[PDB]
């Protein structure tokens, strides 16, 4: 459990109403320490302003913009790369920032400043004679344009659209543009010319093509309005719009239909009533499932016929359609139907939209992993929820008032997250707790110190172990004298490096010193130098012919290298998958959307990085918001490699998937020198894996596509292997 002694002392001895207020009564030294690591309220009292400016300036945004001094603000954001959090400060002090005349400063601040016609006059004054005017203005935001009278020149508009393509949207509805300029922007940037500057009469084909290309409904409306002022609308255009309405594209055309298609309501059929109140009696029409899907978003126009529609839905078992109109059928929903919806619908419905909150409905929502199970507490007590397997501590719950209505939910929040600084920060500071709720929270955490509240399941979960802030101990490399009968390639290989300090060079040499590797072996290493450059000549191990054996033996080597402090970032397979970050922040995580390879390459192709530099390499490779430790980066690399070797390895495997998962994960243990065998149930994992295996033959693509939440059991097994990796490391 996170310690709360000091902040609870502050909360009680000053009779605060919120933990935010109590934070301000901490000793300035403790407050500043907490502020540095991000454990702070959303704002700070003025007494701390000088300490923040001196000791942690990047956190000045925690003061009201009026409280911050323009010099302090400008000194801070000059140093920072990301100033998103200073947006309201930057806007409030825009005049101070303009007066500086600093090109780099102004350009960094433009996306957050609401720029006025006067401000534009100041920029053209301070920068006349330089390339900078069209450069500075190219960083303007859509908010400035909406409130602006100024009109961009064409050069400005190009510079702006080169910097951010979709800035054409505010520009195109801000000002009248030359019609040849609109054509040039279409031929060259593919921008659809939706602007009042359209002057030439367009052929029926041209109108149909522009409609087929627009995406936002407001652009279709605008286009048609402009065009109708230039020319009459053809029967060819009218026909396409009716057929587009039949394809579900409705919002695009509501003004148009109401003004020009009044005499085509029989062609519009069931859709006509969206445009003309009760225009067609739909009971006399043959209604298709597709037509009901399209009008589901438009049911407020079919309330005259709501019974007929509901009846078609129930008679044809259109449960997804029933779910999509659930707000209109509250009176019809029996417990039986409520259950059907929960089990059969593609996407969940809100528990508040189910009028029946029986235990039976609740266990179906638990089975379907509904995120809003807490809403059954109007009928069912928290103990029955927990006994029946509910987890009400979700993101959904945080958007409700339930934490103030029920101190048992705050206790459950602590049991799930009391060790997790980011999640406790969120409840302590970013949730509108009551005095009594705030008191219960700090009391419960203070009287349950240590690990007792997380025993015996949570203390052995990966997120819990990531927040103990352990270390992975590296083992020293044993003496090597290679006696094995290794088959080497009949050709040598040369790798060159800019210097001998090169970390990749240093790890290649270290890996050569490591005994007992199965795939990463090298013969007859010679050196050649040219000033700083160092080249390594060597004869690589011949590749293992059996692909399944090769993949198993590569994971052994990965485990053995990790035990000695050498890791690799699997970014060629999972370019953005950092589940460790989710875990230490208390956020749920799921599988990546794809594996960017089909073939597991040999380990010679990867760059192995020292543990001591791993936190920095991982955070840079994945462009993380903040730098994670070497420990947490090591866990991410293992989690990534395990997922890749299980999924990709399965695909290329010829043995029974149950024996593959069990033997390659035991192979991983052996590389770690863990003497106990892995013995986990893999039946549920193998069903997930075999599904993906079957798409990989049918797909025929350059990547392996993974469906959302398809690998939950495989991920819990990757987690369990990492947990055992950490616990065994901590015994040594």
């Amino acid at each position: 459990m996170i310690s709360v002694t000091d902040i609870r002392r502050a909360f009680l001895d000053n009779e605060c109403h919120t933990i935010t207020k109590a934070f301000g009564y901490l000793h300035e030294d403790k407050a500043i320490a907490l502020i540095k690591i991000g454990f702070h309220p959303t704002y700070l009292p003025k007494v701390l302003y000088n300490n923040v400016v001196e000791f942690v300036p990047e956190k000045l945004y925690l003061f009201k913009p009026r409280t911050v001094a323009p010099l302090d603000l400008i000194s801070t954001i000059t140093k920072l790369k990301n100033v998103d959090k200073f947006a309201s400060h930057i806007n409030y002090h825009k005049n101070s920032i303009l007066i500086t005349g600093d090109k780099s400063l102004i350009v960094k601040c433009m996306p957050y400043m609401i720029i006025s016609d006067d401000d534009i006059r100041f920029i053209r004054e301070q920068f006349v004679g330089t390339n900078s005017i069209e450069y500075i203005l190219s960083f303007i935001n859509k908010e400035s344009i909406y409130r602006m009278s100024y009109q961009f020149s064409e050069n400005e508009i190009v510079t702006i659209i080169n910097r951010d393509h979709f800035m054409y949207e505010p520009i195109y509805e801000h000002q009248v543009l030359d019609s040849d300029f609109l054509k040039t922007m279409l031929d060259r940037y593919g921008i659809v010319p939706i602007n009042s500057g359209i002057i030439d009469e367009l052929c029926p084909e041209a109108i149909i093509e522009i409609l087929m290309a627009v995406v936002r409904p407001r652009d279709a409306i605008r286009f048609l309005d402009i065009v109708n002022k230039n020319q009459l609308t053809e029967d060819s255009v009218k026909n396409y719009i009716i057929n587009d309405i039949r394809r579900g594209k409705i919002d695009y055309y509501i003004p148009y239909v109401e003004d020009f298609l009044e005499d085509r309501t029989e062609d519009l059929g069931i859709y006509a009533n969206i445009f003309f109140e009760d225009a067609i009696d739909i009971t006399k029409l043959d209604i298709t499932k597709t037509e009901l899907e399209h009008i589901s978003k438009y049911m407020n126009y079919y309330t005259t016929y709501i019974d007929h529609i509901v009846n078609i839905i129930l008679q044809n078992n259109y449960i997804d359609i029933l779910a999509s109109i659930i707000d209109y059928v509250q009176d019809v929903l029996t417990e039986e139907l409520c259950i059907r919806i929960v089990c059969e619908s593609t996407n969940p419905v809100p528990v508040t939209s189910l009028p029946i909150h029986s235990t039976l409905v609740m266990v179906m929502c638990i089975q379907m992993k509904y995120v809003d199970i807490v809403e059954f507490l109007d009928e069912i007590d928290i103990d029955t929820l927990i006994e029946k397997g509910a987890d009400p501590i979700t993101e959904y719950t945080f958007t409700t008032r339930w934490y103030n209505k029920h101190n048992d939910l705050i206790t459950l929040y602590i049991k799930k997250y009391g060790f997790c600084p980011m999640m406790m920060k969120r409840l302590m500071f970013e949730y509108p707790l009551t005095k009594e709720a705030s008191d219960h929270l700090l009391k419960t955490m203070d009287e349950n110190r240590g690990a007792i509240m997380f025993f015996p399941r949570t203390i052995c979960t990966l997120p819990y172990l990531l927040c103990c802030n352990y270390k992975l101990i590296q083992k020293p490399i044993p003496f090597k004298e290679e006696n094995r009968n290794i088959v080497y390639k009949k050709n040598n290989r040369v790798l060159c490096f800019d210097s001998l300090e090169n970390s990749a060079f240093k790890s290649l040499i270290k890996i050569d010193s490591i005994p007992g590797l199965k795939t990463y072996n090298m013969k007859d290493i010679t050196y050649e130098k040219s000033n700083n450059i160092i080249c390594v000549r060597f004869i690589p191990q011949e590749s293992i012919h059996n692909e399944e054996r090769r993949i198993k033996l590569q994971l052994f080597d990965i485990a053995r290298l990790a035990s000695y402090g050498l890791y690799y970032i699997p970014s060629r397979y999972l370019s953005s998958w950092t589940p460790v970050v989710n875990m230490i922040e208390g956020r749920e995580y799921t599988n990546p959307q794809k594996i960017e390879c089909l073939v597991i390459l040999d380990l010679f192709s990867e760059e192995f990085i020292e543990y001591q530099n791993l936190g920095n390499a991982v955070s840079n490779k994945y462009e993380l918001e903040y730098t994670i430790s070497n420990y947490q980066a090591a866990i991410n690399c293992l989690m990534s490699t395990l997922l890749i070797y299980l999924v990709l390895g399965s695909i290329r495997s010829i043995s029974r998937t149950e024996n593959f998962v069990l033997s390659i994960l035991n192979i991983f243990y052996k590389g770690l020198k863990i003497n106990e065998l892995l013995s986990e149930p893999v039946s549920g994992v193998c069903i997930e894996l075999n599904k993906i295996k079957d798409r990989a033959s049918s797909g025929d693509s350059s990547f392996i596509f993974l469906k959302k939440n398809e690998l939950s059991k495989t991920l819990s097994l990757c987690e369990k292997v990492c947990v055992e990796t950490i616990l065994d490391n901590n015994q040594s």
